[PDB]
């Protein structure tokens, strides 16, 4: 047929992120019943109806209801968002934690609905299908040389900010791409101080949606208690805190990890979870969940106007007297115009045992 005009490394990335069969397998792993509700029949309306049912579940949880009312709320959720629990009676979502853990399923379904729409796109024999998928992302992806300065600095950031408690794996950088998503530069809050190059990880199934639509905030219908610091976009300064969100496995041990310039401006610093954090900003530009360990000023470098908080991380002196303390920082912005995606890392996860 027509030959691909793409760099082979980009060809490889497209193949990885547009593989729908991998998306089915991953959703099967999350217990979504792809036989009852095939992924090619996912709609936005189904997913929003999903979020609405989770809101009804949140209502029950807030009321302390563990009986028929919660049974029916969960039944409604599981009808709209079919699960496979074997020969068990479907388990109730009884606590805020269980509820919060279910949001990721709806988020993956959202990004898969996007991915399937894109791969099923009309298509013209004029261009190789990889090239057609790439074009449809409206996101430039430029592979960098392993000998480049970029590759050296990012490799150093990846390694030096692998957190000591994320000891289950190491990471190897296999490939690196500069990212330029159409529209992101033009929207970006260049005016804001505290511009940092921060990590964001996600499941393999999500990247067509992320690269084509940008990082997005939860919809209005979603239950607020599902988000530790509210409906924003979350980032780490420690590579492995974000890489944990790739949910790589021993069998699927290749993931993608994103670095983005994040216009934090003035952070509202919090020790503890507060799903209503956004209403606390009062003029501030972002939320910072304070961790016990973080990169220090001493080791920082800049790349294209952004601070790269290279490690090693050291103790921040932070300790919550009145409860739980985050091990590592988290940063949350509540507008996509505080984000510019810059690098996409292809990372191999080297698991223990
Ligand atoms: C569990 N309720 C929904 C939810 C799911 C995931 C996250 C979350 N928190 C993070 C902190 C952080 F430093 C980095 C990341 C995240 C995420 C998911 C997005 N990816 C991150 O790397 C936030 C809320």
């Amino acid at each position: 047929g027509p030959e691909s005009q793409l760099d082979l490394r980009v060809q490889e990335l497209i193949k990885l992120i547009c593989n729908v069969q991998a998306m089915e397998e991953m959703m099967m792993e999350m217990k979504y019943n792809t036989k009852k509700a095939p992924l090619g029949k996912l709609t936005v309306a189904q997913i929003k109806a999903g979020y609405q049912s989770l809101k009804k579940i949140e209502d029950c949880i807030r009321a302390g209801q563990h009986g028929r009312a919660l049974m029916e709320a969960c039944n409604e959720f599981y009808t709209r968002i079919p699960h496979d629990f074997g020969l068990r009676t479907p388990p109730l979502i009884r606590t805020q934690k269980e509820l919060s853990e279910k949001i990721q399923l709806l988020e993956a379904l959202g990004d898969i609905e996007i991915a399937i729409k894109l791969v099923k796109s009309e298509r013209q024999g004029l261009e190789h299908p990889l090239d057609q998928h790439y074009r449809n992302l409206h996101c430039a992806l430029r592979p960098l040389d392993h000998e480049s300065y970029e590759f050296k600095v990012i490799s150093q950031y990846l390694q030096s900010t692998h957190a000591p408690t994320h000891s289950d794996y190491t990471m190897t950088l296999l490939d690196l791409f500069e990212v330029e998503k159409d529209g992101e530069k033009e929207a970006f809050r260049e005016d804001l101080h505290n511009r940092m190059l921060l990590w964001h990880g996600s499941r393999m199934s999500n990247w067509v949606g992320i690269l084509s639509h940008g990082l997005r905030i939860a919809p209005p219908e979603a239950p607020i208690t599902g988000y530790m610091f509210g409906k924003g976009i979350y980032f780490a300064d420690m590579s492995s805190k974000s890489a944990n969100y790739c949910f790589a496995s021993r069998l699927k041990n290749t993931g993608l990890l994103l670095l983005s310039e994040v216009a934090l401006g003035q952070c509202n610093e919090l020790l503890e979870a507060n799903p209503k954090a956004e209403g606390l900003l009062q003029g501030k530009h972002s939320t910072k969940g304070l961790g016990k360990m973080a990169p220090s000023s001493a080791h920082f470098v800049t790349l294209n106007g952004s601070t790269v908080p290279l490690g090693p991380a050291s103790d921040t002196g932070i300790l919550n007297p009145d409860g739980y303390t985050l091990n590592y920082n988290e940063y949350i912005v509540y507008n996509p115009n505080q984000v510019r995606m810059r690098y996409l890392l292809k990372v191999q996860f080297n698991f223990l045992q």
